[PDB]
């Protein structure tokens, strides 16, 4: 029994990181067959930093340029490439730690693994969940960029972030593999504001059967609801509307507990028309929206 | 910026997880040098662990009986021997992938990661802080036993956990790796319940000096108090009384912020003597008790390993 936040076993990942330098500026790269990963702002000065033109900046560097140690082995760069906002270094030596890997885009909603680290070394695991404004609440320091985030599946590890900038607002910004940005953000030294957060509703849900499935119920209610009514309210209180794909996904844990996904609606409606009124859930005073279905049953089937 | 648990990079303790099996039960076990550690209660049948004799049920085993496996990969077992309640196989091959590590018993309110495994493969990580009722608040299934609890220190892994049980509370119970348990558990199929629980104190404070750190003060008062006074008050409202090692560890947090640390234990006195009102402190109107004074060093400098 018991529900935790957690991160997949960061090992695999661990053995791809590496650090990159270029002038004055050192970062984080991911080191993978013989191609070394990194956010491309690492070839900007303090000065570029404002509006740097990429391309232009680029052409102008040489492979000599960029350092790149594996612990205590420099990494000879023999080849430098820019996808989108990821610069690529082709160097001598294929990584013999390489993981079965591939890059994917994910969607609002899911969660990741995040490894942060910092001149190549790792410091520790969480996970985010991507936001509806495609930001993510991480925890992230100076000299943290390119540090990635992931998912492991059998034993593939599907990178999906790779870390790029802080907003004013404390969140983070970042890119996919190839290089494109998850939202409205531009790898510019520049303040730069999100669109208006809303909350992962299906997520919130399968965080309230997972306190019923350890035993919470203090929040169910006789009441139920329809799929629009409960999304106009849930609209009201900036919350994603339900899909009902969403329901589908809910579904074995519905199953699991016995309560209808649009009895649990019923209950999420009261809550948030009411509060909790002091009380907590799992030890949260407020709805947590960063765990999926898929991370609940992953922890709560059978229990 | 941003505050979040998080484990430390658990790559080093993955290549330390194997599987041991006694007739049919398999559990986790921890593959050091040419050592093996698990929980003993391996060597019980479904009906042994309702009341287990570990002595006379181990004088019947073997080093034969053990099946250890690293992934389908067998390591034979060429002694064996129970320490507590941790069984110790001696393999015949050194693990070529033992980090630097050191066996510790750490305290209530000292956290650490959890590398959560079956058939002696890793499934997650997450940190832990050990209550003071010496349970831990896990996400264990069935086959979980043997997962281990651990930091890292420079390039140190520091053992401090290995899970063995699950108490019809729902909170988690085990022992140090050399097989102590923490609290007054027993490895027995036996309905075992935990003390009344109670807030960690010191982790309050220094979640308050994350807090004045990034410039969230208002609770701060111009009052003082004695240690012994405010163990006196503390307890009164379920919290832990503060040790010497306490006062001493929150040290670099009171220097860098410059509020000594029996001043900030006047101003959380206040606090649960008239409450938080309607405010919060760091986003939160809970205070959090499961944040050690390093585990803010950690978020707040950025520590590699
Ligand atoms: C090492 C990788 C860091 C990650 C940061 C560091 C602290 N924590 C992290 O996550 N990335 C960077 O430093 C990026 C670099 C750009 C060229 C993409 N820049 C920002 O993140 C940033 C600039 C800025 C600003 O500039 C006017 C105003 C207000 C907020 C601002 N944020
Ligand atoms: C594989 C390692 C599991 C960890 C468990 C499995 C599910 N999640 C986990 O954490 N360990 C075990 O199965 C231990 C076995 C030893 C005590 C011999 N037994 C219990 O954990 C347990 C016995 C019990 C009880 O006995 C009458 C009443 C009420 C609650 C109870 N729990």
């Amino acid at each position: 029994s018991g529900f935790r936040k957690m991160a997949f076993p960061s090992g695999k990942v661990e053995g791809c990181m590496v650090q990159v330098t270029c002038g004055t500026t050192t970062l984080n790269g991911l080191w993978l067959d013989d191609v070394v990963y990194c956010p491309r702002h690492v070839i900007c000065t303090s000065e570029d930093m404002l509006n740097p033109n990429y391309e232009d900046l680029l052409i102008r560097k040489s492979n000599h340029n960029f350092l790149v140690q594996a612990g205590n082995v420099q990494l000879r760069v023999i080849g430098h490439s820019m996808q989108n906002c990821v610069l690529k270094l082709k160097v001598d030596t294929a990584n013999p730690k390489t993981p079965k890997y591939k890059f994917v885009r994910i969607q609002p909603g899911q969660t990741f693994s995040v490894l942060a680290c910092y001149n190549g070394s790792p410091s520790g695991v969480y996970q985010c969940a991507m936001r509806p404004n495609f930001t993510i609440k991480g925890s992230f320091l100076n000299g943290s960029c390119g540090s990635v985030g992931f998912n492991i599946d059998y034993d593939c590890v599907s990178f999906c972030y790779m870390h790029h900038m802080e907003l004013p607002t404390g969140v983070h910004a970042g890119t996919d593999l190839e290089g494109n940005f998850y939202g409205p953000f531009v790898d510019r030294q520049t303040a730069q504001a999100a669109g208006t957060d809303t909350t992962i509703t299906v997520n919130v849900l399968a965080w309230l059967y997972a306190a019923v499935i350890n035993g919470d119920r203090w929040f169910l209610n006789r009441f139920t609801t329809t799929l629009n009514d409960f999304n106009l309210v849930a609209m009201k209180y900036n919350y994603e509307p339900l899909t009902q794909d969403h329901v589908d996904i809910l579904g074995p844990l519905s199953a699991q507990t016995g309560i209808a996904v649009l009895d649990m609606c019923a209950s999420l409606k009261e809550l948030l028309q009411n509060g909790m009124n002091g009380r907590t859930i799992l030890g949260s005073a407020l709805l947590e929206d960063e765990f999926t279905p898929f991370d609940v049953v992953r922890q709560c089937s059978g229990v």
